[PDB]
């Protein structure tokens, strides 16, 4: 309406309505200006190794993200929505900008003088048609902060294209994102656009009741006969004769089976306790990894699969697992207390061990005079049979993923856990327009270098739109839920400390409620 | 986006050569306070991968019509006393724009000059500054020469949060051949 | 990086009067646009002056 007219109303509820949940959350940015408004070509340094080499642009830009879970929900809203659903999934978003400020930092003389600008504007614009290189999804940091209170300053988008080394070969792409159409705001303007997310399968957050090898009846034997004995004794010496019974609760390790575990690609296990682990550096020399173009690159967290067996929390995968920080740790080299390890045990009914082999596969045709050899299989691919369950989503995990668009994607689920999307939503990409300081009287033709420095600040709103599947189990026992304890603590989990610092304390996994295979 | 500065210090001034110069050299205009757009480079309406698809599939091209806006006009008013210079809005303050459609000035495009709209979007440019040259009889100036005042003509006057647009069609004319010729 | 245009000069005869430099050589070429900061007065003397002003407020746009 006018400069001294609010251009929206902060909203940040949660509102639920039968099997729908509407969470709206405001939040307060700030966006400077990058790389001083120019594009810059950039590349890995000259000493690193081959396997850590790239090649791309820095660009002026400064994108939105709210990728992370705990941006829509609040701790107890996330609670709400695990102990009583059995699925979930996004339906629609509405995303706004509003209440826009632009100010001008003059710093001559030591001192810094800030006022507004109402003149200068901010350009905005979203990639709804996806011919930009894709950085969401990948975990990088600059989220709208788990907590409303606190302010937040965006990301600066940059890009990854072809490289040879420290070279770049012709096929790079180079993109300017100016030569993208972007609405232009002042002061009092808004902007608003809405999304509704494709169909696609409810995220499981359900830990299932029944192991897959144990689904018969223990009661009654099968009617099928497996190899029970190859020999016989036969006087004193004991003589090859095939034997042949009906698998029973005696032997339920033979029973016969419709269905295999899920596939798995292993991992090294390493111990939370200091003592089990091997004194040597084989964080690298001793990972579990994949190969492309030459470069050997981690893979982290890898097809999902339980991190350990019964009675060994102790134990987890090296990187099989997600790891996030506690609140205040710093980024290189923390210590095991000052970072959270995820636990998988949920999908161990039906998803491998990551640190134990799938199976035993047998290599050696057998006679009278060779004995009966077998192999250990450590990466078994996925066969006909198999069923496994996708990865667990938390409160600060991931949201969706892109799926790269190509020929042949096979169950296209993001590996990090999330909504594997065809078409996500779409980046959203703000930057200062640049307004130029005082020119010389004199034309000439080169190019500004003396702009007016500038920033700009306002809020952020983002509502998204869940569907539920609510729980219908009929089970007699009372279930597990998630509670906080009843025990007193200095600090309350999920609060504001003595000196204002919230901080989420524990990592929580959807999967509390059990349901049968 | 573009900044223009006040030119001349706001006064037309009559320019000459130099008396050294040699008589292949001289010339007799006038220097303006105003200053001009000119895109007439192709990069500054074409990126590099456009200008692929452009040649390497058509036969030949040529422009139909335009269209043209200045939007988004900002006055700033710049105080430098004391070593340190403070830059300032002044909302009130206004830009005047007219295009010449009449044809009643010397034509200073299309003499391949600077300036251009830059190739790339992201860079800023600076505007240029109008002059003209006339008739001359080494440095002195012939009776026919022409002085021209700009001012003269009507030109409309924006403030902050005006915009001036205006939309042009081309003449009909001959395709460029894009293509090169097989036989000899 | 050329020029796209160029305006065929007023004259009895041209003869294929595409310009020299390559492009398109237009009759009524699209118009000059010239723009000028409007010129704006510091304070002035409380005494009347004849003289024209010389003393205006710097500016940019």
């Amino acid at each position: 309406d006018g400069v001294g007219n609010s251009s929206g109303n902060w909203h940040c509820d949660s509102t639920w309505m039968g099997d729908r949940v509407i969470t709206t959350s405001t939040r307060t940015w700030a966006l400077p200006t990058y790389n001083n408004h120019l594009y810059k070509q950039i590349s890995s340094q000259s000493g690193a190794s081959n396997d850590n080499h790239y090649f791309g642009y820095s660009t002026p830009w400064g994108y939105f993200d709210f990728n992370r879970f705990h941006c829509h929900f609040s701790p107890r809203d996330w609670q709400r929505l695990i102990n009583n659903n059995w699925g979930f999934r996004p339906k629609r978003l509405n995303f706004k900008l509003f209440n826009i400020q632009v100010k001008e930092v003059t710093q001559n003389d030591g001192t810094t003088t800030i006022a507004n600008n109402l003149t200068s504007t901010v350009q905005v614009f979203t990639d709804s048609e996806y011919q930009l290189p894709y950085v969401l999804g990948s975990a990088h940091q600059g989220c709208l902060p788990p907590f409303p209170a606190d302010v937040f300053m965006v990301p600066q988008y940059g890009y990854l294209t072809l490289n040879n080394g420290s070279q770049a070969v012709g096929r790079s792409s180079f993109y300017c994102l100016e030569y993208f159409p972007s609405q232009m705001l002042r002061t009092g303007n808004n902007f608003t656009f809405s999304y509704t997310f494709e169909d696609v399968p409810f995220h499981s957050s359900y830990a299932h009741s029944q192991s897959l090898d144990r689904l018969m009846n223990p009661l009654i034997d099968q009617y099928l006969y497996y190899l029970s004995r190859t020999n016989t004794p036969s006087g004193t010496t004991t003589q090859s004769r095939l034997q042949f019974s009906q698998a029973g609760a005696s032997d339920i390790r033979d029973q016969s089976r419709n269905w295999l575990p899920g596939p798995c690609y292993r991992q090294q296990r390493v111990s939370k306790t200091s003592a089990d682990n091997n004194n040597s550096e084989y964080s690298w020399t001793g990972a579990t990894k994949y190969h492309l173009n030459g470069r050997d690159s981690l893979v982290n967290p890898g097809p999902a699969m339980a991190s350990h067996k019964d009675d060994e929390e102790k134990f987890f995968p090296q990187s099989g697992v997600l790891i996030f920080g506690k609140q205040g740790s710093e980024k290189t080299n923390v210590d095991i207390e000052k970072v959270m390890i995820t636990d998988e045990e949920e999908i161990r009914t039906t998803n491998p061990v990551a640190t134990e082999q799938y199976g035993s596969v047998s290599t050696n045709l057998q006679r009278g005079n060779r004995q009966a050899a077998t192999a250990d299989v450590n990466t078994q691919g996925v066969l006909p049979g198999m069923v496994w369950q996708d990865r667990d989503v938390y409160l600060q995990g991931p949201i969706w993923a892109k799926i790269p668009h190509t020929d042949g994607h096979f169950h296209p689920s993001p590996l990090m856990g999330g909504f594997g999307l065809k078409h996500p939503p779409p980046q959203i990409l703000i930057k200062n327009t640049p307004v130029p300081a005082n020119p010389s009287t004199t034309f000439s033709a080169a190019k500004f270098a003396s702009f007016i420095t500038q920033y700009s600040t306002g809020q952020v709103s983002v509502e998204i739109e869940w569907e539920l599947q609510k729980e219908n189990s009929k089970r007699w026992n009372p279930e597990i839920q998630y509670t906080s304890n009843y025990n007193k603590s200095v600090n309350v989990d999920f609060t504001v400390d003595t000196n204002g610092v919230y901080s989420e304390p524990r990592p929580i996994g959807t999967r509390y409620l059990t349901r049968n295979l």
